[PDB]
DNA sequence: TGGCATAGATATCGCACGTCTATTATCCTCAGCGCAATCAGCTGTGACTACCT
């Protein structure tokens, strides 16, 4: 199932990028939580918005 | 015949409009101290009586 669901639908809408940890969305965060661009430049965008790890 | 503008049809993301339980230091109460005019006992003074001369 992990092999199978590894970013298989690849999605690019803004909403879905929304509370889902396998995209983290830099600005669908929360106030407490934040990136670490050390570990995470780019993997992915979305309507000019990018994705971290 | 064929290139593609121009608007019909449709969602789509952003800005704005509702709730919700807590990223961290209160409000009264009783016991313990204090302050100011009586009242009573320690100590001083006079009245009464013992003893050395």
């Amino acid at each position: 199932f992990q092999a199978k669901h590894m970013d298989q639908p690849l999605p690019t809408a803004i909403g879905l990028y929304k509370n889902h940890p396998l995209y983290a969305l830099k600005r669908h965060l929360l106030k407490y939580e934040a990136i670490y661009p050390e570990t995470a430049a780019i993997l992915g965008y979305c309507r000019g918005e990018a994705v971290y790890s």
